[PDB]
């Protein structure tokens, strides 16, 4: 199971790790993807997770969108975890770089509550443009299930831990 995590709260844990390497090591029940509404896994966490699946995540995602249409910002869907996890919970946080409402970040984190344990990145962080310190605060104030956060950037990981209230 999960090793080397710093415990932030009763249910939130954090580690400086590449979520792809972490998923391959742990093979958790659920890995969270930082998805967009179209499930186009081009860059950031999504591009990295999809590349680790040899594009199988994108092929599955395109079939999901062809059948169901796009997700909502703040929404999610459960798909296969491929070689990374049992399932992948694709969660759409607001993309501040697209002018999306940062208030939807709490709705995005609420999706985590449907899973007893998850390996996840900080929603709306990275190329999504939100402040990762704010994302961590919404995470700890919204998620009640056990969430193991992987923060790729060491400098950001240190800043998140050192500034955690
Ligand atoms: C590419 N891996 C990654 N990216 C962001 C957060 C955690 N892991």
């Amino acid at each position: 199971s999960f090793s080397g995590y710093l415990k932030l709260t009763d249910n939130v844990y954090i580690k400086n790790a590449d979520i792809v390497e972490e998923a391959k090591k742990v093979k958790p029940t659920v890995v969270v993807n930082a998805a967009n509404v179209y499930l186009k896994h081009g860059g950031g966490v999504a591009g990295a997770l999809n590349k680790a699946t040899n594009n199988a995540m994108q092929v599955e995602s395109d079939d999901y969108i062809a059948t169901n249409g796009p997700l909502k910002v703040g929404g999610s869907c459960v798909l296969s975890g491929h070689n990374l996890a049992k399932h992948c919970l694709h969660v759409v946080g607001p993309n501040v770089n697209k002018g999306e409402d940062i208030q939807l970040l709490k709705s995005a984190y609420e999706n985590f509550n449907q899973h007893e344990v998850l390996l996840a990145p900080l929603l709306s962080a990275g190329i999504f443009g939100a402040d990762p310190i704010h994302s961590l605060r919404v995470c700890v104030d919204t998620v009640r299930t056990n969430v193991y956060l992987a923060v790729f950037d060491k400098n950001l990981y240190d800043k998140l831990v050192s500034s955690f209230l």
